């Protein structure tokens, strides 16, 4: 199982959406789940969550790293308000076109400000809600902000280089020797072969400053069953916003990886595939 | 054979470091891998009232389970301890398994248990394989929570005022859902401090000896080289939440799962999410 | 110095406030500092600033204890919005009365979402900006919710006694032989002489759940320069939420007095006065 | 006299516990109470450069103030140490303080000095007075923030790799508002840095011998009897801010108080308000 290989576009047309094309990887049969990747440069669904997309079908599941718009090998664009909102847009829009009733829904950092958004404007359209390591929600009670990957990462899509992307990769683990080559080139050439998303992101930042991301005072509305996990070691998003969600979502849980960086889901695989996967079986 | 409470009813003596002849009581069912669970510190606590939601689900997952009665609990013998209870709990466990032929046990700890599963792995490294812990004690103040905690410290008034009504006020106070208590639960906790009253003064002069906080063994945590999986109830007004930080953050290989809606009993009030997060655990990690 | 003895009334007119009498003490020259009392049985401006009224003043200050709506010797009602909002118009309204340009207000727990209220409305009428233990801020990130002393508090509320009014006070002061005469009967007369108003308090409650007084997506406009202040060993309202506080208010600072319950004033009066008197004439 | 860095810059030889005639640099003004202040443990930190905001006020305010530099840093001796530096830090407080006739001194103390004082604090308890701690180090884990933080280590970075770019780094991660970083201070500290490269790689012979582990002293925070006052930039991004609940929650009498829009130096970012603040406490606490 590969890239290219389950490699499938689609055009789409919701809320201010003429023809707008997502390429997106899928794979397996069953109830699906949609999994929503993070917010720096050169992030698709495949690089996100290519340690678990095989477990989550060796499972009976149907799975789709979706690339969420002005993103690897889907279409530019620019936004004017948060890409949480918009982002989510594209989900109710994929959906509809590959015509599917609900998903599961898991998505790391921008990808859990998306799910999140999601649920909020789509409750009856989401199956059960993941939180990996969420962007958006607001200053920490604890860390200073910018933290210190958002710093790496706002450096990255400004000066795009391969030795501020390693910079970067490294903050990004907790180990960092488990950074592989796969790994490290295949984000080095989205950020080559899509440079006109580098310079989109940062003019969206430009009208919707991280800020305008911030979901809380509306959290109390989930109604979706939720799983939010975080790496004890984030150094990107901080950790005491799992306990932000957990407190205000009606149906949550919290775990948290210890010797985790940011991405629990390819850093911490094997337990990330098998919690999920069960909650997934039966929460 | 049928699994009761009786049915599984068992008793061995130790002799582990002063501990000499002295009687556990313990409730065992299944074959295999060994699980012992340890419970909590309140009045009238026992192994199957802190564990008879868990017991059934492991065994029928393949493990041995033991749900232990510690030193001076429920039907083990009575005890005056001199030292943290902790550890003294933690020989006893010991002194259990060398008695009955067991090389290696997994740990589940609940508060004074979970303290006791600590120095157990502490102190006999060799004898521990995982480390299961849902909010335990030994472990110093809260960066949060003013101490002592509500539920230390009805647990305090109802070890020196023993009653009916203390009893279930206590019992409320461990859930976030009071409603789910049951008068079966209440009547067996009641019954466990009548029928051993002598447990709750034991219990009493122990701690003058020994105050709760000779049972921290925060310094010590690095030296856990057992893989460890903490559970918390959000709304424990019990022990902490942030300590279920300060283990995440000390010890070697640990994780955390939180249970919302749930208070100081996640093995009860979650029983269901638990057994199963934690069977998975003891399979998978 | 007493009460009686600087005991002071006055017939307030602010939106929906037709002809409502609130009392209140008061001594002094000067700047103008405000103390709003906190939400619980038998409540005032003196019982709750008595350890603090004469060093203000003594420090060439015009203090005022205000009796907030529906508690000890003012005017009775029932609210159907929350107390922060309906307490702040009030306070709005008795400066006009008493025509007063600007106040500094010191507001402990009810008093504090009043205090916030006030900066939030009327943010061209207030001075400094000191929080004490301030209620309503939303969920804590660590307590489990009703906190303990909220349970004492509504307890007395539905069923006044002096032995659950001792059992109260004692969750209130970390050191609990520090209990006076003069605190404890003072609190059990505004009890005893006020009976509408703890029917009224819970009714209101019915009409305004306390998670109705939460100002927290509204904290990034507050202008004024705040002091927020916490006893370590509050049981009432959470630690953490002082945190929420200087995290939010674009000019803060937190102060946390150690063995000290929810009352920094009263128990810790000494340094609270230093500390705030100072914060007042030099922040 | 008028009061600059030269004309309060003196020298004292020490000979406490192993030190043994070895040359204490430190700046000193005013007369009277004592306060000494115990820099942090960046490359190039001296006392007159932690310090130099807040020695005028406090020698005004009536204080005798006494900027230390420590061993192996500034103008004091070279040292590669085997021991944990707060420790070591303090013994030669100690020896200065003896040399000088000062029975007793209230302890102002950032980062490395924080952990200095602190180690003064248990050790000599009958020489401190008012214990003062700006963002300590020698503290152990955050239940937050990932260790190493980000001020580590570019100090770390800064150690091994002395140079003027990544001093700038560093000194900017230390401000929550960059821009008031002046060229001087960086000149100063990068004066320091090339004036006395031996430090910096005596400081990491040091570190090798005895990680920052071994600097934490939180198990006896219990034993401090002085009355303490801590404080901590909220956006310190070099020692993490629920530390400064560690210490009010574990020691006796303190208090604590964050100073928002500051980075790790509140003595230099927010000078004035600190001095008044801190002088305050001295006075009437």
């Amino acid at each position: 199982l590969t890239e290219s290989s389950t490699s499938k576009f689609v055009k789409i047309n919701e809320k201010g959406f003429s023809d707008f094309n997502i390429h997106y990887n899928e794979a397996g049969n069953g109830e699906t789940v949609i999994m929503l990747h993070g917010g720096g440069p050169g992030a698709g669904g495949w690089s996100n969550y290519y340690r678990n997309v095989g477990p989550f079908v060796d499972a009976g599941y149907r799975v789709i790293l979706k690339d969420s718009p002005g993103f690897n090998k889907s279409d530019a664009v620019v936004m004017d308000e948060q890409r949480g909102l918009v982002n989510a847009r594209a989900v109710k829009g994929l959906m509809d076109a590959l015509d599917i009733d609900r998903a599961h829904l898991v998505g790391n950092s921008m990808g859990g400000a998306t799910a999140l958004n999601f649920a909020l404007e789509y409750p009856d359209r989401i199956g059960k809600l993941i939180l990996m390591g969420p962007g958006g929600l607001g200053p920490s009670m604890f860390a200073p902000m910018p933290m210190e990957g958002i710093k790496l990462l706002f450096k990255l899509y400004a000066e795009p280089s391969y030795e501020t992307l390693k910079q970067m990769l490294q903050v990004f683990l907790y180990d960092q020797s488990l950074i592989t080559e796969e790994l490290l080139q295949g984000r080095w050439e989205a950020i080559q072969r899509q440079p006109e998303h580098l310079k989109n992101f940062l003019i969206s930042a430009q009208k919707a400053p991280l800020s305008t991301w911030d979901v809380t005072a509306r959290l109390g509305e989930i109604k979706a069953k939720t799983f939010i996990t975080w790496g004890r070691d984030d150094r990107f998003v901080p950790l005491d916003h799992g306990l932000k969600l957990l407190w205000n979502i009606d149906d949550a849980r919290l775990h948290v990886f210890s010797k985790c960086g940011h991405w629990a889901q390819w850093e911490h695989a094997d337990e990330f595939n098998r919690l999920v996967i069960d909650f997934l079986r039966h929460a």
